[PDB]
């Protein structure tokens, strides 16, 4: 009584294999989610030779820049039109440097999200607290270990909010000083899909006639907002073009972790603005990012719209 889907689980498996062969990559690992559920459709490890997806942690990275900014617009701190001064792409918070790919100027928090800006998560952040950072992070299940059944589930690594430096919170704000797994990040990327509510992701079939109680994270109304700026990642003026899916508005995020040893990771959700499921990729030590991860996700997403009969709502 598993809830995974033979033909969704063909579907991960087959690219991801794809992908870790075309990029001689150690190891790689795919999940999808049902947005609605929680169900696990597809759960994989390539090669198998531990669950991977579930025990190894590593630096999120850009994929929390989105959860940064879902909070500052649910504690009413900014709106998606709040402009953001990045300026030339350099910034110094407490004499450390706080750098961008570019000189992104004058951004709105949108824009942010778009152009997956370190400084524009680091100035959203100063307009919280720790501790409001720190239950946000808990509220969506980083630092504790998944209980889904499989033995040695990791936690990850989250520390404690009254201990945080002001640049240990800047740099959480654009994922670096904590460690998730793939797992970790897969649910509570169902935060934003699932109109603010973490789903409990399962591997079993649910009854569809007793209630499935999650967790509010976000209203409704941060959720929609993040989903709209996830959409732009992929569009033109986005930084991972390379996750879009011909055919399907998606969104989602790219994150890279260093150990030239990278893992290159993508979390996103198909399809907008009512997305129906969740897809989690990563592909570890390839031999850049987006252009790594981007691809799978697509490819993934892409399959299991058409495997599942979602009508395509964007043109070519």
């Amino acid at each position: 009584g598993l809830s995974i889907d033979s033909k969704i689980q063909y579907i991960a498996y087959a690219n991801l294999k794809a992908a870790v062969e075309k990029f001689k990559a150690k190891a790689g690992a795919a999940m999808v989610v049902d947005v609605r559920t929680g169900e696990v459709l597809a759960l994989v490890n390539y090669p198998t030779y531990r669950n991977r997806i579930l025990t190894d942690v590593f630096e999120p990275g850009s994929i929390m820049k989105p959860f940064t900014v879902s909070l500052a617009l649910d504690l009413h701190r900014v709106t998606p039109n709040t402009l953001v001064e990045t300026g030339n792409g350099h910034f110094v918070l407490d004499g450390a440097p706080i750098t961008d790919d570019a000189g992104f100027g004058t951004l709105t928090v949108g824009g942010v999200i778009q152009k997956s800006s370190n400084i524009g998560a680091t100035k959203i952040a100063m307009t919280m607290r720790p501790e409001e950072m720190w239950n946000m992070y808990t509220s969506i299940g980083l630092g504790q270990a998944p209980k889904v059944g499989f033995p040695g589930a990791a936690a990850g690594r989250l520390r404690p909010w009254k201990s945080w430096r002001r640049i240990e919170q800047a740099t959480m704000s654009y994922g670096y000083g904590l460690s998730v797994s793939l797992f970790q990040l897969a649910r509570a990327y169902t935060a934003i899909a699932h109109d603010g509510e973490m789903m409990p992701v399962t591997i079993f079939k649910t009854d569809p006639n007793q209630q499935i109680t999650g967790t509010q994270v976000f209203t409704p109304t941060t959720a929609r907002e993040v989903r709209t700026m996830l959409e732009t990642v992929v569009a033109p003026g986005g930084t991972s073009p390379d996750a879009a899916v011909p055919g399907y508005r998606v969104g989602g995020k790219s994150g890279t972790a260093y150990k030239r040893k990278y893992r290159a990771s993508f979390v996103g959700m198909a399809p907008m603005p009512n997305p129906r499921i969740v897809v989690a990729v990563s592909v570890d030590e390839p031999t850049f990012g987006g252009q790594v991860s981007g691809p799978v996700f697509s490819a993934i997403a892409g399959d299991t719209m058409r495997a599942l009969n979602v009508p395509p709502n964007m043109p070519i």
